[PDB]
């Protein structure tokens, strides 16, 4: 009956993707089993660390991090102590546990920096310029990871996922605050008006739960030691998200003005992750949309 | 005339651009050190710059890969963390002049012949703990120079020879146990490990060059190798070691075998950029680092 189940521990569960993907995991037909977190745990302190895998893991998603920009640039050294000494932090725990499965550690398409608009979609073979504390410390620890699979023989994988758009994003994200706002607007408890900064860019983006289904496609078919972008390969407007979600609402609004953007244009390349693993986006930017609106109206 | 800081001053190469700094009339002053400082220790940086640097080359760290295996966090924490609190420390003087990074070719990893020379538009994979950190710090400094405007420069040196070169190195064990020989001092019969590798050798006075011309000529933002864009035979430099010595030496097997057989970089983007080329010849590099072994014993 059903898949050949393999044990799979995730890091950062409690945040944003990670909360979808236990969700994910409890809802759908899956080879992977999540594993309890039997108590709280810092990826700082070691000793935390020693008896989190009672049954050891076949595979290990490590999205735990400090994922704020805003707070590396504010304390770069904490967002390099969490992110990359967390991580071999993470790794030596789980190597004198006795693990050798497969690492699957999440990176981010911020890492590539800025791109010339000649060189989209970007794709792996593109080497990153990082232009921020947060993207110097996700493509450090890319380098580690992949070098512990190298030395200790693991499977590891990297993925570099572009924009989300999902419940529970960051509310700094203008799409997540555009909907929150929207929301407020619907219910009354604010006048239609958006403040915006540059909103004139494009990005790529995924729904949360496509992002995590490339994970758990890269976890049964991703090659060892090899580097995957996963996004979309379109670009949306920032403009045309919003208008398209005032539109779902329901809603006319003003937006007015409240410095320009350096990265006008950004398109990522999925083909690798596509090739390796079958992998396509699922769910319509509209969808993806209205979710995050109606998740919105029983939070305002 | 421009105010150099350099740190790992005490270090091989350090010592070597000390000297240098001293004996040729290069458009660099270097600055006094002012006090013994860690660079894991923000509060010991904070006064060393009486005098604002115009530039700085940043040498020190933690260089040793079986150390950086040993404790890789260790290694981490000097190599990036340490990094980071200089660029914090200049950064609160009022710093904003040009930061040179000392890399190392062995970000590279494992590379397909067929792909050599290596150029710095390879992806690199590094393959140890120490050249994780190196790679990391590179990123670090480049990012800082987007963020803060300063002149970055990141230089990538293959290896290096001269005297006082670390003595776990194959040429300078090599060298200090020939001239041993040749004073009696020990059989004429040499442990090794796998020599049968090629490997892109400069000496250290030709990188030190480089690294000046980089100072002045190098591109901000930008990467460069400091090699000779020549392969060497581990086994051959042990023979000319020999030859030079005039000792009969017996080379006897200790036992796996290398993953990287040959290594070559090229150096045509320092070039381009700097006009700058190897001047020193293999054989005078042995030469004086097997004299300098000889007035040592
Ligand atoms: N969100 C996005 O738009 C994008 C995300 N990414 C990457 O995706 C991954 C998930 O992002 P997201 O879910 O938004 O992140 P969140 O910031 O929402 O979640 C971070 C998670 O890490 C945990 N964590 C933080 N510090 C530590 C620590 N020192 N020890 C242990 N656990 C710790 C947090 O637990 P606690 O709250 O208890 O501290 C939390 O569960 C990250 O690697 C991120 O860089 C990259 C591209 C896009
Ligand atoms: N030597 C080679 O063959 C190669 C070297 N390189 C790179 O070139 C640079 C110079 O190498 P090399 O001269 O051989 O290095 P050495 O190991 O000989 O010198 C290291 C220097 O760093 C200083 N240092 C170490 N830790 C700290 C710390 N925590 N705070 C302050 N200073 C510290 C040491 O001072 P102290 O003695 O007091 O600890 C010393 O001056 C390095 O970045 C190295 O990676 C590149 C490739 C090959």
């Amino acid at each position: 009956q059903g898949h050949m189940t393999q044990r799979l521990f995730v890091t950062g569960l409690s945040g944003f993707v990670g909360k979808h993907l236990q969700a994910y995991l409890a809802a759908a037909h899956t080879p992977w089993a999540l594993l309890p977190v039997p108590h709280r745990y810092d990826l700082l302190e070691p000793d935390s660390l020693g008896d989190l895998w009672p049954e050891l893991p076949d595979a290990v998603i490590h999205l735990a991090g400090q994922t704020y920009v805003p707070e590396a640039f504010r304390d770069p050294a904490r967002t390099l102590q969490i992110n990359l000494l967390g991580t071999l932090n993470l790794l030596q725990a789980l190597k004198a546990r006795g693990f050798s499965g497969t690492f699957l550690y999440i990176s981010s398409g911020d890492v590539y920096g800025q791109v010339a608009e000649a060189a989209l979609p970007i794709h792996e073979e593109l080497i990153p310029h990082p232009r921020n504390p947060y993207a110097v410390s996700k493509l450090a620890a890319e380098s580690l990871c992949l070098q512990w699979g190298i030395t200790e023989g693991w499977r590891v994988l990297v993925a570099r996922p572009f924009n989300h758009i999902g419940p529970g994003q960051k509310d700094s994200f203008v799409i997540a605050s555009a909907a929150r706002q929207i929301a407020r607007m619907k219910q009354g408890l604010q006048a239609n008006r958006l403040e915006v900064g540059d909103i004139d860019v494009s990005r790529d983006f995924l729904d949360v739960q496509d992002v995590l289904s490339a994970y758990l496609r890269l976890l049964s078919h991703g090659e060892a030691g090899a580097v995957y972008n996963v996004c979309s390969g379109q670009e949306q407007k920032i403009r045309e998200l919003i208008e398209l979600l005032a539109d779902i609402a329901q809603v006319e609004l003003e937006i007015v003005q409240d410095r320009r953007a350096e990265q006008r244009r950004v398109r990522g390349s999925h083909a690798r992750l596509h090739d390796a693993t079958g992998w396509k986006p699922e769910i319509t930017i509209k969808q993806s949309l209205r979710a995050i609106l109606s998740d919105w109206e029983s939070r305002v």
